[PDB]
């Protein structure tokens, strides 16, 4: 799977909100492009002159994420974040020249990402009461990853002493994206756990935070809520469910080639952090069948 890299695997089966610190600093921003940010402005003008209904939006930028020594007391993760935008993403990560910007950043800053917007995404491994995970089919008419399988998620928009409000917005945003696209009541969802962070090498290394969320509804009830919105209530074109039993070997299935990179990251991290038991009971052969 060369199109996804793991940046972070969380300990303890995943981290809750109260164990994460954020540092939001202009030191964590993208560096100005070598020949100037006029190249980003030119791409944006070309795009608005064809699609004048498009609008910019601010985004969080991932600089890095440092885990505490395992088994320690106190905060377990530090997220180093800056600010970016949907315009800066289109002019850098989405540019045909994105590989040239990665080489230049290695040369100039010793950092392949230094000249890239790198907006932070969020995604969820969303489990039902009857032990399935939730998948969504992407429209074949989008420009990115057309027709591929996704999980619920999105790219959160801004508004430890500004830090704790930023961590709150990240955790809130993954629940809001489930409510908006799957049409589930907020009170049927658990507080999220952070499983880790995955990078999309097909989009010049931009990262997504991947979370585990439990729903109190069955697969049949989730399907009814999604469909009862009608075609205008969702961006996806369909919903479907895979037993958690069968997610373990998903990389060996024909479904794997249809999954977009950020969804592959969610499933790899679900399998390593929520699956993969360490104790004698769940590790016994009848409960963890060999192969
Ligand atoms: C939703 C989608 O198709 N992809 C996407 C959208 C916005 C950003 C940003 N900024 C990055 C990727």
């Amino acid at each position: 799977d060369p199109e996804v890299t793991l940046l972070l695997q969380c300990p303890g089966g995943g981290l809750p909100q109260e164990q994460i610190q954020a540092e939001l600093s202009p030191a964590h921003d993208r560096r100005p492009l070598p020949g100037g940010d006029e190249a980003i402005t030119a791409i944006w003008e070309t795009r608005l002159k064809a699609q004048p209904w498009l609008f910019d939006a601010p985004k969080f930028r991932l600089h890095s994420a440092t885990l505490a020594p395992i088994g320690s007391r106190g905060p377990q993760l530090l997220l180093r974040l800056g600010l970016t935008s949907y315009r800066d993403f289109l002019g850098t990560n989405w540019s045909s020249s994105a590989a040239w910007l990665r080489q230049q950043g290695a040369t100039d800053w010793g950092d392949t990402q230094a000249y890239l917007a790198d907006p932070l995404g969020v995604g969820a491994a969303l489990a039902t009461a009857d032990d399935f995970l939730v998948f969504l089919r992407r429209s074949r008419q989008v420009a990115e990853a057309p027709g591929l399988v996704d999980v619920p998620g999105g790219h959160p928009e801004p508004q430890d002493l500004a830090g704790q409000l930023v961590v709150h917005e990240l955790f809130s945003s993954v629940l809001q994206e489930i409510c908006d696209e799957v049409n589930l009541p907020l009170l049927t969802l658990s507080q999220p756990l952070l499983l880790g962070i995955a990078r999309n090498e097909t989009s010049a290394g931009r990262a997504s935070a991947e979370f585990y969320v439990q729903c109190s509804l069955t697969s049949e009830q989730v399907r009814k809520h999604y469909l009862s919105g009608g075609p205008e209530a969702h961006e996806s074109t369909g919903i479907f469910f895979v037993e958690t039993q069968n997610v373990r070997r998903l990389p060996e299935t024909e479904m794997w080639a249809e999954l977009c990179p950020s969804a592959k990251g969610a499933i790899i991290l679900y399998n390593r952090v929520q699956g993969s038991p360490t104790g004698a009971a769940l590790g016994s052969p009848a409960l963890l069948p060999p192969l």
